[PDB]
């Protein structure tokens, strides 16, 4: 048993980070721009173990994870850490979608997708 | 916005709004689902809120919850109290005293000895 967070009221709670979707169609950088608006970022996936929620998620949404020409980075301009993600193209682009279990699906930026905010 | 801490809760549970939910996929009939969720200082999930659980909206398939029929013809849940209105919309799928919730705040009368997934709620 353990206290959970902190997190906004309605973000769930899993393993002291927040997560909350979105069921509105938007590109990838308007999916940004709503989570910087709630002080978050589109989710950053770091760990299987501190986010194994996520092989719970069902249909495929927006994360944080883009690719500048370089690797693969998240909004935070840190690198996509290894043996995480199989990543799977998809569209033509330079962004992601998460989809179970820990996939990440390359998609156009512009293309509109539900997505998830992760706060911590 | 407003950080709040959420629980108590397992370390390996979801929490929303001080609730703890967890999901079970290996299949068990409905007793077995609630003895399970005890075994866990648990109980199968209740719905008592569209407000406070309004992540069910997000919980698709078909799970046991904890709402059975009394044939007094009361709907209660395992804990004695009961269904309160305005809360579920509930349809027949197989004859039976148990219910299966389905997305969005619907249960689906289900035989209680066919196996189904289920979902725990701390209390
Ligand atoms: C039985 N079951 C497992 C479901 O139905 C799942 N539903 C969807 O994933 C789900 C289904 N339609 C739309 C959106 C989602 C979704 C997307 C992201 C998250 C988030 F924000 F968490 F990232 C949560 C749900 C499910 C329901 C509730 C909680 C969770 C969990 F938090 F554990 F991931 C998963």
């Amino acid at each position: 048993e353990s206290y959970c967070g902190p997190c906004p009221k309605n973000w769930i709670c899993y393993k002291n980070n927040c997560y909350q979707f979105f069921d509105e169609e938007k590109n990838w950088y308007e999916s940004q721009a709503s989570c910087m608006s709630q002080n978050a970022s589109l989710l950053k996936v770091y760990s299987k173990e501190d986010q194994d929620l996520l092989k719970l998620v069902k249909s495929y949404h927006w994360m944080g994870l883009v690719h500048i020409p370089g690797s693969w980075q998240w909004e935070d301009g840190s690198s996509l850490s290894p043996n995480l993600l199989t990543i799977i193209e998809m569209q033509k682009g330079d962004c992601a979608l998460y989809a179970s279990s820990f996939k990440g699906y390359i998609e156009n930026c512009s293309t509109p997708n539900t997505y998830i905010c992760m706060q911590r």
